[PDB]
């Protein structure tokens, strides 16, 4: 199948372009971008991608949270834990004048310890000895190489053993024979391990039956493309399965979020919309002599002979697109000062029209202006007479078919348009939405039916079309009448197709809920939206010549739709997500009022929407530039009872809940500041120096005491900057050697090792910045209140003694802020209890267990 | 944003004061520093529109 023929330029062609799907995208984020201004395929895939998400990562080995540091001794070594490294490099600068950067910051954190605690064991190594099994030393939580040569005497033969003595476990969990040992793990990740084994251990087969069977109801409904089951190979007691996710999927979250109108459409787009061709009524009518198509003369005769380019071959597919989606698309006329073209093409629109569209009953397709545009055509057309003269007997107004023609009085006053009931439109006392059987979804019980027809006819008529075949008959018009009742079969089918199309292939989460579907049109008549919102689009005239002279035949359906209910379940278990964060934001908020900075509902949304996926931010994003929204509707959605549970919902709140301890989070607001003189080795005999070596760091071992010490707010330190005197106050008063606290907000803390003399910023830099701008200002110097600040532990190259020129600081020189935490991160502790963190039971599945899940595993679509 | 509650620039107000800032003590520019920062933004509906 080749669409017909349409010029290009000069020269005929027949491609099809661009794909319908692509054409529908482009053509909204068009739309919207105009209505805002005062990469189709890039959300295309950016949408795909969202099947592929997976929450839990499967690994071998677990990560080593440990190591450790030797300074020339054999009885005390350092060991750190590198969580609280890892923690504090994702941070972000903060600053209280932007509660959006805070609040994105601290989803960034819970979303890092989330991502790094869910993890499971698949097939760890075993080794064996004196015919018992033992873990090999790298599958433990903590690696250490550089300690074993340095290490001597008996030391090394005991550690040795007890590193050999951690023998497997075996038990009889409820999937029967698994590996038990013993480990070590930081502790909020074992939290949330904890959490996923816990969840793991539960058994739902019952649900997974009932996932199958909501799949086989929606497969036998979509009989006509769905056909999808590989259930018979699944029972084999050697497997594991992990449900992450319940497939029946509940369209309440999804249609509640406010103003998503337009998200929704666009993602029916996304995943259900198909390609087509464009085909005349009778093919190859196009390329015969052009004196055998214009028979005779006449406006329709004049139009006869026209061929389209690439500008109505557009339009035409705007009007199939309108067509297609009755509920959301609205159509309007593309008027210019520049037109100029012969009147018979806007009449012949007019004419054609009343029988494309719909309107009245219970949807309508078009704008009050465009209804009235064509009504006054059709009454042109009417009173154009340019064969025969008539009589003819006006009415008492001016409005337009307020007459009545013909030897026997017909009234032509009945199609004037009135969204009432829609008497001039395909509307007009026939059914057109109707109910059979329970739909698989809940929302979108209604069949759409054009012309009253049904799929499961040749030669039947219709109401409006035998009225207006009953108009042009007492006009006179046989010519026309004779053309319009030989063309009936193809509009017929053309309808039919397109009716299959709605009632079959768009049935989704995404469809329009049937009460809001409902009151379209009394909102539309009302004028204002409390509700929802349609858009509208721009057509030109001969389009609708063109469009009642082509029709619509798929050809390739839509590649999404074997995972789009795993899409929109995905969808929806990330939307309860953001709902669920910014109720814990909220709690938080009212749980530490003293030092968190006040933030509205706008900045909570706009914080938690910051990090989400991509194609959810990208349609969010357009449907809000769109449409905008207020403070009501964000209080009023975070009310809202209704929740998706999922293991990513349980794995959310299990993190929020293990970091109730903001403090645990790499937050703090303790920094102080006292100069110290920086300490240097003294480097003047090498034995000595290299027998005892040296280390620093800026670490606060104890909080400072309550006298001595001063405090600084924001506010105060706001006040002190315009008054200028903020120099000369920190001067004075530490001379006056005293501590000074930067309490009120939360600073972000690095953390960082340095085996040399590192530069002089993170040496001895401030915690604030201090720009004074331009004499004559209002607010004099300013101050950003919070910067980048380094926790730090210096320890040097022993080695380096015989090139100081790296490691002398050629001045003394002072020290800067010092900062106080209360978790436990580096620690000198004596080599036998290096061990002593081997405190946390690991468990491991059977390498021959067989862990897929089958609701992801039956992506392939083979 | 000021306290997290939105607040005009000082300078749509239609008063001119920048040459009495240097003249002024510690307490007086607090209390007109005070009293300038708490006139907030009050969201309203005129004509149906926000």
């Amino acid at each position: 199948i080749k669409t017909t023929p349409y010029l290009e330029g000069d020269v005929l062609s027949s491609d099809s372009g661009p794909l319908l799907s692509v054409f529908a995208l482009q053509e909204i984020m068009q739309k919207v971008r105009q209505v805002q201004a005062d990469d189709v395929q890039k959300i295309l895939d950016d949408i795909k991608a969202l099947a592929a998400e997976q929450v839990y990562k499967i690994v071998k080995v677990p990560s080593i949270s440990f190591r450790h540091i030797v300074m020339q001794s054999r009885d005390r070594v350092l060991r750190v834990d590198t969580y609280y490294e890892e923690m504090s490099q994702v941070g972000d600068v903060i600053t209280e004048d932007e509660p959006e950067k805070f609040y994105s910051t601290i989803i960034k954190k819970v979303r890092f310890i989330r991502g790094k605690g869910s993890f499971i064991l698949h097939d760890i190594p075993t080794r064996d000895h004196r015919g018992m099994e033992v873990a090999e030393p790298e599958v433990l939580g903590v690696e250490f190489k550089n300690v074993l040569p340095v290490l001597t005497a008996e030391h090394r033969a005991m550690i040795q053993n007890a590193l050999d003595g951690s023998i497997i476990e075996n038990g009889n969990v409820a999937t029967r024979d698994v590996d038990v040992f013993i480990g070590a793990c930081s502790e909020p990740v074992y939290r949330i391990y904890n959490r996923l084994q816990g969840y793991i251990e539960a058994v739902q087969l019952q649900e997974l039956r009932n996932s199958i069977g909501w799949l086989e109801r929606l497969g036998h409904r979509k009989r006509i493309t769905y056909s999808q089951e590989v259930l018979t190979d699944f029972r084999r007691q050697d497997t594991i399965w992990v449900l992450a996710l319940q497939l029946p999927v509940n369209p309440q979250v999804v249609w509640d979020v406010p103003r998503s109108s337009i998200a929704n459409l666009i993602m029916n787009i996304a995943t259900c919309l198909p390609t087509g061709e464009y085909i005349a009524p009778n093919p190859r009518i196009s390329s015969i002599t052009l004196t055998q198509r214009i028979t005779t003369t006449g406006p329709f005769a004049i139009l006869t002979g026209s061929t389209p380019t690439a500008q109505q071959l557009n339009d035409v597919r705007k009007i199939y697109l309108a067509l297609m989606f009755p509920g959301q698309i609205i159509l309007d006329l593309k008027i210019d000062p520049g037109e100029r073209m012969d009147p018979a093409v806007r009449m012949v629109a007019g004419v054609v029209g009343h029988l494309l569209f719909t309107a009245g009953g219970r949807f309508t397709n078009l704008t009050q202006n465009m209804a009235r545009q064509l009504d006054i055509a059709l009454n042109d057309y009417l009173l154009y007479m340019y064969n025969t003269r008539v009589q003819v007997n006006y009415g008492p107004t001016g409005e337009p078919l307020d007459f009545q023609i013909g030897r026997n009085q017909y009234d032509c006053n009945v199609f004037r348009a009135d969204f009432a009931t829609g008497t001039g439109y395909n509307g007009w006392a026939t059914i057109d939405v109707e109910y059979r059987e329970p739909a698989p979804y809940v929302h979108a019980q209604r069949y759409i039916r054009y012309c009253g027809i049904d799929s499961r006819g040749i030669g039947m008529t219709y109401h409006c079309y035998n009225e207006m075949l009953r108009m042009l008959v007492a006009a006179g018009k046989d010519s026309e009448a004779a053309y319009f009742r030989s063309m009936l079969p193809f509009h017929m089918v053309r309808f039919a197709r397109i009716n299959q199309i709605i009632n079959e292939d768009l049935h989704s989460v995404f469809s329009l809920p049937d009460d809001m579907f409902n009151a379209l049109l009394p909102d539309l008549i009302a004028g204002a939206h409390q509700n929802a919102d349609p858009v509208v689009l721009d057509v030109s005239w001969i389009s609708l010549w063109f469009a009642f002279n082509r029709s619509f035949e798929p050809t390739h359906r839509n590649e999404m739709l074997e995972v789009a209910p795993l899409i929109e379940s995905v969808y929806a278990s990330e939307l309860s997500v953001m709902k669920v964060d910014m109720r814990h934001l909220s709690l938080m908020q009212r749980r530490f009022p003293d030092v968190l900075i006040q933030a509205r509902p706008s900045h909570f949304w706009k914080a938690v929407l910051n990090d989400s996926p991509e194609a959810v931010k990208a349609v969010m994003n357009l449907s809000h530039s769109h449409n905008f929204i207020n403070i009501r509707d964000m209080m009023r959605w975070v009310m809202l009872p209704s929740l998706q549970p999922s293991l990513k919902l349980a794995l959310e709140e299990e993190a929020w809940a293990a970091a109730n301890d903001f403090e645990d989070l790499m937050l703090t607001d303790q920094v102080y500041m006292h100069r110290d003189m920086l300490p240097e080795p003294r480097l003047d005999d090498i034995e000595r120096f290299r027998q005892e070596g040296f280390y620093y760091t800026n670490m606060l071992e104890a909080p400072p005491e309550i006298d001595r010490v001063v405090q600084y707010t924001y506010e105060i330190a706001r006040l002190q900057a315009n008054m200028g005197q903020f120099r000369a106050a920190l001067r004075r008063i530490m001379d006056d050697d005293d501590w000074v606290r930067f309490g009120g907000v939360l600073r972000t803390v690095r953390v960082k090792f340095y085996d040399a003399r590192p530069p002089d910023d993170v040496l001895q830099g401030l915690p604030f910045s201090y720009d004074t701008n331009e004499r004559g200002g209002l607010a004099y110097a300013t101050i950003k209140y919070a910067t980048e600040t380094t926790i730090f532990y210096l320890i040097y190259n022993v080695e380096f003694s015989n090139t100081p020129d790296s490691l002398v600081l050629i001045n003394p020189t002072y020290t800067m802020t010092k900062v106080f935490i209360n978790k436990r991160i580096v620690e000198r502790v004596r080599v036998g209890q290096i061990l002593a963190v081997l405190n946390r039971r690991f468990v491991a599945y059977k390498g021959k267990m067989r862990i897929m899940d089958i609701t992801q595993s039956l992506k392939m679509g083979t």
